[PDB]
């Protein structure tokens, strides 16, 4: 059953409208995308039944994984992965990557987009993997309904199996582990531009200000335990 509902609840499109200007713009796009993210999550099978608290945590702990992974999907569906399709009005060229002073991070997300096309990823696999990323980062000590959380997660994993079936399941779950590596780098650059936003002149909406404000204190503390498949 999950296969369908997941596919029916997929979001639409969001617009974005020197490093400082670009970065600030991306943080704007991010804040708007986030409501899109929350709408998609609220009606997610299994997930929606967890206490409200657990849903917030899971989201804030994965907002970057979800933003990054989704960008790749978009860069793959709209440009054959030859560009970074952040939004219809903001597609990154080799140049803007440099222009953004976030080049290698950009190359990082781009390389994910390259796997998608190389692997010929399908929307079904994407949907399930997206859910998995939403359930891959949890507090070091757990959540209020841990057992419920674990059962649900292992089920989405089995769901991805039935989906792919075995090199496929490996290639797909290894890419998700990879996502963890890229997301740690992004978050460091984020915590930096955030911490020194006034010195760099980098802006943050308010949704992001409240997500990042809880995030780094506990992430730089080692409390955000990433879940790996391999
Ligand atoms: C958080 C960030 C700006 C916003 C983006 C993020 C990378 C992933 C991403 C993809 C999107 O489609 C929406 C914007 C966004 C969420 C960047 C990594 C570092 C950068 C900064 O730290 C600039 O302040």
């Amino acid at each position: 059953s999950p296969v369908m509902v997941l596919e029916n609840i997929e979001p639409e499109i969001v617009y974005a409208g020197t490093a400082e200007n670009l970065l600030s713009t991306l943080n704007r796009l991010a804040g708007k995308q986030m409501i899109q993210v929350v709408k998609w999550a609220k009606v997610l099978p299994g997930f929606k039944n967890l206490p409200l608290e657990d849903q917030i945590t899971l989201i804030q702990y994965s907002w970057m994984c979800l933003s990054s992974f989704a960008l790749s999907w978009r860069s793959y569906k709209h440009t054959n992965s030859q560009f970074l399709y952040f939004a219809p009005d903001l597609v990154f060229n080799e140049e803007k990557m440099h222009q953004s002073a976030m080049y290698e991070l950009c190359q990082g997300m781009h390389q994910i987009s390259l796997q998608f096309v190389r692997l010929q990823l399908t929307f079904e696999e994407y949907t399930i993997m997206k859910v998995l990323l939403l359930l891959s980062t949890i507090p070091k000590d757990g959540l209020k309904s841990q057992a419920a959380f674990e059962e649900m997660r292992t089920n989405y994993i089995k769901e991805l199996r039935k989906m792919v079936t075995w090199q496929r399941f490996y290639q797909l779950t290894k890419l998700l582990d990879s996502m963890h590596d890229l997301v740690s780098d992004l978050l460091e650059f984020c915590f930096y531009t955030f911490r020194e936003s006034h010195a760099l002149k980098v802006e943050f909406p308010a949704m992001l200000v409240e997500i990042i404000s809880d995030q780094l204190p506990k992430v730089e503390s080692g409390n955000a335990k990433p879940l790996y498949f391999h």
